[PDB]
């Protein structure tokens, strides 16, 4: 039975007095720890959401990380960095920066060997996209992007490692994964770290579902065997869907 | 007579209280108006920063900005943002973003006109690496760089805009261009603007000079014709050294 897990991409939005009420509204709203949850504001909000987090059980993240630890990398920011404000995970992989920014495998598996050494968790992203679905590659896609983003970590680095599988045709479009498709492909990168990293690995590590999720549709999400939470995307700006969604993976 | 511009690119370094203390440092020493002074931390310490520079002349930059004003970006920090935390300035095309990170002219554009339409000024990068150097092309680069990134720019809009000439061989290498190399690049940069855009705009925008600038060398530099001051990298994060170089662009 893994632990669920939901997380709220805010991607570039707020202001800073509305990054603040969001956090402290989140914060105030989870009033237990049966589900781990966490908030992941733009760069710059980072410390001020760090704040308003304390006394509670919610983490804060950060949207992407450096593949590097210090140095000259104008514009990049560190693990060090991340974990001065307060962050335990950070995204790696989302959609928007592999597609739109153009990040690649290279740099991705970087990134999360980089995050996992100097100590952050990883919230890794991936999923196909529409012509990738509509000619059958989802599942060619899967293995490329879950056996090259791990290449290399060790067993005892898995267990700072959760998956989230977003379609992309999913992402902003108002067009979620029905639970039965969300399910099917949860299952399928399951089968692939059973394949190469073996059972404990596939049956310890949370794979949660992104893409139009909303407080309508996360129950039946939610019942899927092999979904363990949500990464929400424009539904994380509003505490109150953000917190029925927390609420439903209870 | 342009204004000298001198700014301190930080890249990815400094602690919050490193932060804070280079901000209040660099603050308290630059004590008239005479240059233009801009310090550029990493982006979760922007708003910190900002604070220690109140009540200075001193201004507030970033290191990179997104080409959008909002949205599904994830991980990208926006003008109106940057803004907020008191950011003036945004750093666009620095070398290790182009060629390390690898950001193309068409996002480094893209960003110039957003940086700019959001009430940004601009610090557009450019230069050539050792590679383009030895084959002597650097004049095709710096053409290329320059009406490629200033691409339907209006008159107006030049009058927030500074370019740092960086010579990619020159950054972190303790390898300076001597003052009559920078001169001749910082030469043909100006006369590339003069033929495209106008003597107006090219003998009033500033272009200052980045990688291995110390305050052993700024004097040379800073007496070039048409060297306007300096992009400073690792002589940024000591206040001494920085204000070295400020006060030898007076
Ligand atoms: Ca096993
Ligand atoms: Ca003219
Ligand atoms: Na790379
Ligand atoms: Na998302
Ligand atoms: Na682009
Ligand atoms: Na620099």
């Amino acid at each position: 039975t893994r632990k669920k897990f939901v997380a709220g991409n805010w991607k570039m939005n707020t202001t800073l007095a509305e990054a603040k009420a969001l956090g402290a509204a989140v914060a105030k709203g989870v009033t237990d720890d049966r589900v781990t949850v966490a908030v992941f504001p733009p760069y710059p909000w980072l410390t001020a959401v760090g704040e308003v987090l304390k006394g509670s059980p919610v983490a804060l993240g950060a949207q992407d990380v450096s593949s590097e630890k210090k140095g000259a990398f104008t514009g990049e920011v560190s693990p060090a960095m991340l974990l001065e404000t307060g962050c335990k995970y950070a995204l790696i992989g989302h959609s928007e920066r592999r597609h739109i920014i153009g990040e690649s495998e290279t740099f991705i598996n970087h990134k999360v060997h980089t995050a996992l050494e100097e100590g952050l968790s990883v919230v890794l992203c991936m999923g196909e996209t529409l012509a990738e679905r509509e000619r059958g590659l989802q599942e060619r896609v899967f293995q490329r992007q879950v056996y090259a983003a791990c290449a290399g970590l060790t067993d005892e680095q898995f267990g700072r490692i959760v998956i989230a599988y977003e379609p992309v045709w999913a992402i902003g479009t108002g067009k979620v994964a029905t639970p039965e498709q969300a399910q099917e492909a949860h299952a399928f990168v399951r089968s692939k770290l059973r394949l190469l990293y073996g059972d404990k690995i596939a049956d310890s590590t949370p794979i949660v579902y992104g893409g139009s999720v909303t407080p309508d549709n996360t129950v039946g999400l939610m019942s899927q065997p092999d979904v363990d939470g949500a990464l929400v995307g424009g539904a994380s700006l509003k505490a109150d869907s953000f917190l029925a969604i927390v609420k439903a993976a209870g």
